[PDB]
């Protein structure tokens, strides 16, 4: 609660959008296991063991 600074506020907000990075950090988590996981398989389901 402080003076009529709102025209601040939007900009600050800009600030807080780091949120929209850490959102994804689980994501980012969950990628880097597909991959992992894929390099096998994507590399296994080249000739199979037939």
């Amino acid at each position: 609660a402080e003076g009529d600074d709102p025209a601040k506020a939007a900009f600050n907000s800009l600030q807080a959008s780091a949120t929209e990075y850490i959102g994804y950090a689980w994501a980012m988590v969950v990628v880097i296991v597909g991959a992992t996981i894929g390099i096998k398989l994507f590399k296994k389901f080249t000739s199979k063991a037939s």
